[PDB]
């Protein structure tokens, strides 16, 4: 249990993706909060077909190789580490 053990606090958010602009895919699980939550932390979310300027990207990068190919584990590990961790 990650989210339920992390975002279980309303949104906790925390200074995780601090300035971490990861492209949160709509196909990603927990997207609901994944979006608001993340960006809510203090970062930003770019639409797949919209990253060129983006910074991070959830699963995959193509749309934006200049972003970060982070996953759902990164958000937790990050928000949990109160500091952006190794994106993968």
């Amino acid at each position: 249990g990650s989210a339920d053990e992390t975002l279980c606090q309303t949104k906790v958010l925390l200074d995780i993706f601090t300035g971490v602009r990861l492209y949160l895919p709509p196909s990603t699980p927990d997207f609901s909060r994944l979006r608001r939550y993340f960006v809510a932390f203090d970062g930003d979310l770019v639409q797949e077909f919209d990253m060129t300027s983006a910074t991070h990207v959830l699963g995959s990068r193509d749309k934006n190789p200049a972003a970060q190919q982070v996953s759902p584990e990164w958000i937790w590990a990050c928000i949990r580490k109160r500091r952006l961790v190794a994106p993968c």
